[PDB]
């Protein structure tokens, strides 16, 4: 048993090192120290300072550098007792300051220690290098086990949910949130893989082995590499997996959101397209090239932009190999396998398509290879492709009359042809993939959502707005899930708002809000950026509270979102909310003679989406049934945090890290937890602890209860400082420490 087993892996790698003796003696000592920022130019940046004396209102503590400084012992940061250095959760420790929270988290992870609960929640830091805990191994020390029964790590966790939906016989859901990079979709590929193995049909697994095959598919059109992380996630999903009556994965099936579809015309320098186009140039056989008119990258308008090609330590060659191999699990047939292919390719060529001016002010076709090459791959009528981007028939009222776009149109035009295509494409995926996997009759179900925390960039557009929309309405739920567990909890022992309006301005109806104005302006052909931010502007400027009209700035506007202000720029919001494609494009392409493409354009559950609603209406409601789902199950949250913004392990940043607790929700939490009673031991903990320190106690009591009150009693504590409860006793902030820091 690994977990008695102090030379373990287990307790290697997941616990912190215990050495022969447990007594209470060890760790005293007379010094006491404070948190402290070295100077206020930073926030983050602490160091810690011994108080040297105090008065009754306030702390003299020496610096570093022995330089003595005075606070107010209300504005105090004061450090745990050594004893707390490395708690598996941070709700134990007594001092609960911002300070106090980063070291207990740094402590850890200078041990390797990625996993720390904080209360509900479960931190995960990513170490940015290899950590050897997933091992089969490792997922069967966590079999059955309780929480505080085991580290922490992101197998307990779904241990715990497993378990809940078994013994509840609810559904569950593990949110696991944060920043790029941070670590959401390898946490979540473990969630998976764990399932997969404590609920898996054994024996050998076929439905497993779909199941597990698809994400590979799936990272293969939806993940690129980027500045923040060489294998991102550029979609959002929620993955249900399905489970029978007796516990056994019955099946799963997968919800796709905010899929990147910008990212294959263009990509930022240094960052990459997504995965496959560089796995079928690289996998794909010298024939299968000749068929497909197939070059390196370089050769490619949609390739050779940001000037990397290739991902460290990265074979494309054989991540093709991989892709291909779950495409053959999953089941998707030869023809399938080569249209997909086909399609990567035609877009590829798309985008090799050069416009030329001249003649007048329209476009032309001198050259048509890569017109053709896109044609016959995509096997619809070149003629008719080249009509339908340069010279589309538009409504003029009663006329329908072709255009002659010039350059730039007709490009953009391509470019939206071929964005229509690549997300179709993706949609068309995963409903394929669902087809496979999916059950109409699950008993129950775990859905593990792997999504962005809020996102604050350089510049927001509207996808920032959207993901941060869905990050208010996920913090609203953390927060009354918080509420109903804490109220709870306290009642079980015998014991003791404001992210609506956020959402409302974002969505409201009545007024309406940003979303509803977006969609009001998008009904007129000739609005602008310019119409759109004025009537922003025009119903919150110094109307709404959580709106800000910006100083000077005639393009943006500010929403105070529960992460902080977030500065959003309207640019070309009105096309993205409709998103608009040519009719003789979808007409072109309705005709294809490919089996797949055909149903890109024929099904309307996929070349459409809902007359028809925009952008936005379609990502509120998907966000509804979402929240709607999530609502009717019993949650679990993990917040993945990043290190640094650099990529590198044994870095931990204060700053980078305390503003992702800050966002994130950690920090108000703790806030809050540690205004009333933190902590709450186990009374016979308590006393197997402190029994040394009154008069009276031996280590191993029966009246543990008793035996509290009486050490307690003997250290003359502050009744108000602490609650007797049923099987705990409850201390408030600070209290715990004090007695912690008393003498045998
Ligand atoms: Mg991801």
């Amino acid at each position: 048993n690994p977990i008695h087993d102090r030379t373990s892996d287990y307790h290697k790698y997941l616990k912190v090192k215990q050495g022969d003796s447990d007594l209470f003696k060890l760790t005293v000592s007379d010094k006491r120290y404070i948190w402290y920022n070295p100077d206020p130019k930073e926030r983050d940046s602490y160091e810690c300072g011994e108080i040297v004396s105090e008065t009754s209102d306030s702390f003299t503590f020496k610096t570093v550098d022995g330089q003595d400084r005075q606070v107010k012992k209300d504005d105090a940061n004061q450090r745990n007792p050594i004893k707390f250095d490395g708690v598996e959760d941070m709700s134990e420790l007594s001092y609960l300051n911002e300070p106090a929270v980063f070291h207990n988290l740094r402590v850890r992870y200078n041990q390797d220690l990625i996993y720390t609960y904080s209360g509900l929640f479960l931190v995960a830091v990513n170490p940015f290098k290899r950590i050897p805990i997933y091992t089969q191994e490792m997922v069967d020390i966590f079999k059955g086990r309780r929480r505080n029964e085991v580290a922490p790590h992101i197998f307990a966790i779904s241990d715990v949910a497993y378990r809940s939906m078994l013994d509840d016989r609810q559904n569950q859901s593990l949110l696991i949130t944060g920043e790029s990079g941070a670590g959401k979709t390898e946490n979540t590929k473990k969630v998976i893989q764990y399932l997969a193995s404590v609920a898996g049909r054994n024996q050998a697994g076929v439905l497993e082995q779909q199941i597990l095959q698809a994400n590979p598919i799936l990272e293969a059109f939806g993940n690129a590499k980027t500045t923040r992380n060489n294998n991102s996630s550029r979609f959002g999903k929620f993955i249900e997996i399905q489970f029978n009556n007796a516990g056994f994965i019955s099946g799963a099936s997968i919800q796709s959101y905010l899929l990147e579809k910008s990212r294959v015309v263009f990509q930022s320098e240094t960052e990459r397209n997504y995965h496959i186009f560089y796995q079928l140039l690289a996998g794909a056989t010298a024939e299968e090239k000749k068929a497909l008119h197939l070059a390196g990258p370089e050769s490619f308008n949609y390739l050779n932009q940001s000037g990397c090609v290739d991902i460290k330590g990265v074979s494309d060659s054989e991540e093709f190999k991989i892709t291909r191999q779950a495409m053959d699990i999953v089941g998707f047939s030869q023809e399938e396998q080569m249209s997909i292919f086909k399609i990567i390719a035609g877009i590829l060529h798309l985008g090799n398509i050069k416009f030329e001016k001249g003649a007048g002010e329209g476009a032309v076709l001198k050259d048509k290879t890569a017109l053709n090459a896109a044609s016959t791959v995509f096997g619809v009528n070149p003629s008719v492709l080249e009509k339908a981007l340069m010279e589309p028939r538009i409504l003029a009222g009663r006329d329908l009359v072709a255009q002659h776009l010039n350059v730039e149109k007709s490009s953009s035009s391509r470019d939206a042809l071929v964005k229509a295509l690549y997300g179709r494409l993706f949609l068309w995926l995963v409903k394929k993939i669902n087809n496979v996997l999916c059950q109409e009759r699950k008993a129950y179900f775990i859905g593990v959502l792997d999504i962005s925390g809020f996102e604050i960039f350089k510049v927001n557009s509207f996808e920032q707005l959207c993901i941060n929309y869905t990050n208010e309405k996920l913090q609203q739920f953390f927060n009354h899930h918080m509420f109903k567990l804490e109220q709870e909890e306290y009642l079980k022992e015998k014991i003791n708002l404001d992210s609506q309006a956020t959402i409302d301005l974002i969505d409201g109806r009545q007024p309406p809000g940003i979303l509803a104005l977006l969609d009001e302006q998008s009904v007129f052909p000739n609005a602008t950026d310019n119409t759109l931010i004025t009537k922003l502007h025009s119903h919150f400027s110094k109307k709404n509270a959580k709106y800000e009209e910006p100083r000077f700035s005639k393009t943006e506007f500010g929403v105070t979102h529960y992460a902080g202000q977030v500065m959003y720029e309207i640019q070309d919001w009105l096309e993205k909310n409709k998103d608009p494609l040519q009719q003789d494009l979808e007409l072109c392409f309705k005709d294809s003679s490919d089996n797949v493409v055909t149903k890109l354009f024929n099904d309307p559950n996929i070349a459409s989406r809902a007359n028809f609603i925009t952008v936005a209406a379609q990502y509120k409601e998907q966000l509804a049934s979402l929240m709607a789902t999530l609502e009717t199950t019993n949650p679990h949250f993990v917040r993945c945090i990043i290190p640094n913004n650099k990529q590198l392990p044994a870095k931990l940043e204060d700053k980078v890290v305390l503003d992702q607790l800050r966002c994130n929700g950690v920090l108000e939490g703790i806030r809050i937890t540690r205004k009333g009673f933190p902590n709450r031991i186990i009374y016979a903990d308590f006393v197997k602890r402190y029994y040394l320190l009154a008069p009276n106690v031996p280590r191993d009591a029966e009246d543990s209860q008793k035996a509290t009150d009486a050490v307690l009693k003997h250290l003359n504590i502050d009744p108000e400082q602490y609650r007797f409860g049923i099987t705990k006793i409850f201390f408030r902030a600070g209290q715990l420490a004090r007695i912690e820091e008393a003498r045998e």
